[PDB]
């Protein structure tokens, strides 16, 4: 069941609606809010009854994201109202057909820079944006270019970053400026979800990550990035336990600091049973990858090998993880996406899925010293200040990596 704001999502193009003169659509607001699904098949249903054998452009962060976030429910749906559509896996593109009608779908990623370059040859009659605020304003610009045919649309999806960010700037502070639609969405749009499964989600988000993405504001990302950490709720006693599984997550450093954590599950809750903390700097002697191989097992001697899962490193470090390969110890590669990373773990302290032992303790001094960069605040960029985060660095890999799927 559709509310009114996903209706007018439907609409708006069509001759019988007054603001199908516009150049296009944005739609941000909350998570969990059913625009995603309207936006997606509005687009489609748009492109099929005004155009034939014609190319349309879909983009995200990734492609693996689009996919995962839009491209598979969208022909779930598609399929039930009787569109028929054939995936070119390989060659990443969509033929959809409908009523004696054919056009094609091409999907792209938007990473940074170089994204621009990726395709430029390529001629549209339309472009839809998923995530667009972590998309490079440079791929905006190229795609936007390519969309020449007479009667091409804009549509962008998105959930809030800072109030300087480009995407809040130069569109939505300019509609009138572009010829663009706006509609904003929170939770109460999605009229699928109960009371008490919206209470649920809310209680996942506090502070700055609750004003974004509960109540869809644009909001300053400003001082201490852990806020909700908190000493009466997070610490418990170093006592043994009776773990059932374990894993080690590391931050590799040579001329910094590197860090191991050993992380214990035990009735529904990840528990750091202790840290290891090597400041080669401080110490006046640095060291190799056979020594941090030789630590790594000192720190891992007494638990029961069959329970140890595996140790979580960063791809950068491509040589320890040869070595650790070469002497039998299974690798996982940590999923390190830092706005992502940070969020998750945000929401793990809300939710008391991970905890803490008290002799984690320059992870302690670091909660309490980790900030936000504030000058890149003012220019759009969510960015941490890389300082006092060798502990949370890997917590943040092992919380974003194991906790968290898709």
């Amino acid at each position: 069941p559709f509310s009114k704001k996903q209706l007018k999502v439907l609409t708006w193009w069509r001759k019988a609606s007054p603001v199908s003169d516009k150049d296009g659509i944005i739609c941000d607001g909350s998570i969990r809010a059913g625009k995603t699904i309207v936006m997606s098949f509005s687009y489609v249903m748009w492109a099929m009854d005004t155009f034939n054998e014609q190319n349309f452009g879909m983009a995200g962060k990734t492609i693996g994201a689009l996919r995962r976030n839009v491209i598979t429910p969208l022909k779930r749906m598609l399929k039930s109202r009787g569109y028929r559509v054939k995936d070119h896996r390989a060659d990443n593109y969509l033929t959809i057909t409908f009523k004696g009608k054919t056009n094609y779908f091409y999907l792209f990623g938007g990473k940074d820079e170089s994204s621009q370059d990726l395709i430029q040859g390529i001629t549209l009659a339309g472009m839809f944006f998923d995530e667009v605020a972590l998309m490079p304003e440079s791929f905006v610009n190229q795609a936007t270019a390519r969309c020449s045919v007479d009667g091409a649309k804009l549509w962008f999806n998105c959930n809030p970053a800072g109030p300087y960010h480009w995407f809040k700037v130069e569109y939505l502070d300019k509609l009138d400026e572009k010829n663009l639609l706006h509609l904003h969405f929170t939770m109460d749009d999605n009229l699928s979800l109960s009371k008490q499964v919206k209470e649920r989600y809310q209680r996942m988000y506090k502070g700055v990550f609750y004003q974004r993405y509960i109540l869809g504001l644009w909001v300053l990302a400003e001082g201490i990035i852990y806020d909700m950490f908190d000493q009466d709720e997070h610490v418990v006693p170093t006592v043994p336990r009776p773990y059932e599984k374990y894993y080690v997550s590391c931050d590799y450093g040579t001329q910094n600091p590197t860090t191991f954590g050993l992380w214990g599950l035990y009735n529904g809750v990840w528990y750091k049973v202790k840290e290891y903390h090597y400041d080669g700097r401080k110490e006046n002697k640095q060291k190799t990858d056979q020594e941090y191989y030789e630590d790594l097992m000192k720190f891992i001697e007494d638990i029961e090998k069959h329970k140890f899962k595996g140790v979580i490193v960063d791809p950068s470090a491509a040589s320890f993880i040869a070595l650790l390969r070469q002497k039998g110890i299974k690798v996982i590669k940590a999923k390190n996406d830092v706005l992502d990373g940070i969020r998750n773990v945000a929401t793990a302290l809300n939710k008391k899925m991970i905890l803490y032992n008290d002799c984690c303790k320059e992870t302690f001094r670091e909660y309490s010293s980790y900030v936000w960069d504030e000058k890149a605040a003012e220019r759009g960029e969510d960015k941490p200040v890389k300082q006092n985060d060798h502990q949370l660095d890997a917590d943040r890999y092992f919380v974003n990596t194991i906790l968290f799927g898709n």
